[PDB]
């Protein structure tokens, strides 16, 4: 039932300056060992795909950076185990 993980908790958003900010959840259940984390972002209205590896589950904060001031990104977050990626915890923000 959760071979893959599970969806990490509500995404927490810290900002860090004006074009930056902390992004940062819990690491969610799995029946199996965590590898790690993926961190998606993309502009609300559209643009590139940009991607974090997180590769440490221990890690479940980063620092995201060359945000574009009062635009808006979606975020999804997923986590890794052998058996595959789990389903994503999403969460919105304005820079």
């Amino acid at each position: 039932s959760h071979m893959v993980p599970d969806t990490p908790t509500r995404l927490v958003f810290s900002a860090l300056g004006p074009t930056s900010l902390r992004v940062s959840w819990q690491e969610p259940r799995c029946e199996r060992p965590l590898q790690g984390y993926s961190v998606e972002y993309q502009l609300l209205n559209g643009g590139e795909l940009h991607r974090l590896n997180i590769p440490n589950p221990a890690q479940t904060s980063v620092v995201v950076e060359d945000l574009l001031p009062n635009h808006s990104y979606v975020f999804r977050v997923r986590a890794q185990s052998q058996e595959g990626w789990g389903r994503e915890r999403e969460g919105v923000i304005t820079i």
